[PDB]
Order: structure tokens, then sequence, then C-alpha cells
């Protein structure tokens, strides 16, 4: 990609502690499964190519990017120690978008919806075994 946009954030770390647990189970398998299929998740799919969409201030204003390509390698490739690092980056991803962008702006109800999913099912993530 360009090098006007940042690295994204790390995926691989050896030096990482590393679980499964049930909760990590449940956000790749029913989480991220539910909204990566959602009909508004292309603009979430990976991070912001702020070249490309001519947004030279993205990354000026968003100095934490998430985005769920980056929590789907996170959670494929066993990068987290708990449910609340991944929940953590789902938030983060949300709230960048609504920290940039306009309230109303079609992305802004891309993900509000996505968030209205996700946060159902949060309500029901697992007691942890
Ligand atoms: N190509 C695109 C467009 C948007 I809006 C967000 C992400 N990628
Ligand atoms: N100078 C710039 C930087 C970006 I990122 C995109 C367009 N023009």
């Amino acid at each position: 990609g360009s090098h006007m946009n940042p690295p994204p954030p790390e995926t691989s770390n050896p030096n990482k502690p590393k679980r499964q647990t049930n909760q990590l189970q449940y956000l790749l398998r029913v989480v991220l499964k539910t909204l990566w299929k959602h009909q508004f998740a292309w603009p979430f799919q990976q991070p912001v190519d702020a070249v490309k969409l001519n947004l030279p201030d993205y990354y000026k204003i968003i100095k934490t990017p998430m985005d769920m390509g980056t929590i789907k390698k996170r959670l494929e490739n066993n990068y987290y120690w708990n449910a609340q690092e991944c929940i953590q980056d789902f938030n983060t991803m949300f709230t960048n978008c609504y920290i940039y962008n306009k309230p109303g702006d079609d992305i802004v109800l891309m993900a509000e919806a996505l968030e209205k999913l996700f946060l159902q099912k949060i309500n029901e993530l697992p007691t942890e075994e």
C-alpha cells in the first residue's frame, strides 16, 4: 500500500502471550461472523485507505485506527489474551467513525447498524469457562 497510510495495527507478535477463551471463540464464530456478512460491513472490512478516499487528514484525526479486517486477523491468528481486548477493538472502530464523520453521514448510519447488532451479541457473551 501507500507510504502515506500508516502501518496497520499489530496482528502478529510472538512476544505477546496468547490464549484461547470460550468468549474469544464466541467473538469469532458469532460476533465477527454476523457483522462481516452485513450489507453495511464493506467500509469496515479493511483499514481506511486515506489516499484512495482523498482524506488526507484522516490519520491526523484518528490516532487509534481499527477495522474489522484487523480484528478478523487478530481472532483467526490468536492475537488476544481476553475478550475485553477484542471488544475494545470493535468499540474503537465504531468511535473512530463517529469522531471523524458528520452525524447522519451514510457511513455513520452503517456503523450504527453494525453497532446495534454488536451490542445485542455482546450482551449474550457467554460466561467465561
Ligand atoms: N473503499 C472504502 C470506502 C469506504 I466509505 C470505507 C472503506 N473503504
Ligand atoms: N497530500 C495528500 C495526502 C493524502 I493521505 C491524500 C491526498 N493528498
